[PDB]
């Protein structure tokens, strides 16, 4: 019974580094955040902004979600993010990733009271 809010924080928040710590980052973080337990999760994004600044996106630019729901929101400012991408030679349980740093607008899906991020949809 992890809450949806807490699952988003575990899968997508890393405020403790300004940018993709190092070439090792995604290998470490995909494992430590438990995204390689049942299979290698093929792609995942981490956001290097404060929790308050990511939560605030739920009152910013309303945009269509990829799944056609209406509860997605685009950040008005660019954010520091790390994209993690499974290498073609990565074989479970030894999940290997390329670490790439970018500064992009994020899109998140928000639900509940309080209204908070529960899903990372895209960066643009
Ligand atoms: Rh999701
Ligand atoms: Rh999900």
């Amino acid at each position: 019974k992890e809450t949806a809010a807490a699952k988003f924080e575990r899968q997508h928040m890393d405020s403790s580094t300004s940018a993709a710590s190092s070439s090792n980052y995604c290998n470490q973080m995909m494992k430590s955040r438990n995204l390689t337990k049942d299979r290698c999760k093929p792609v995942n994004t981490f956001v290097h902004e404060s929790l308050a600044d990511v939560q605030a996106v739920c009152s910013q630019k309303n945009v269509a979600c990829k799944n056609g729901q209406t509860n997605c929101y685009q950040s008005y400012s660019t954010m520091s993010i790390t994209d993690c991408r499974e290498t073609g030679s990565s074989k479970y349980p030894n999940c290997a990733y390329k670490t790439t740093q970018a500064n992009k607008h994020i899109i998140v899906a928000c639900e509940g009271n309080p209204y908070v991020p529960v899903h990372f949809d895209a960066s643009v």
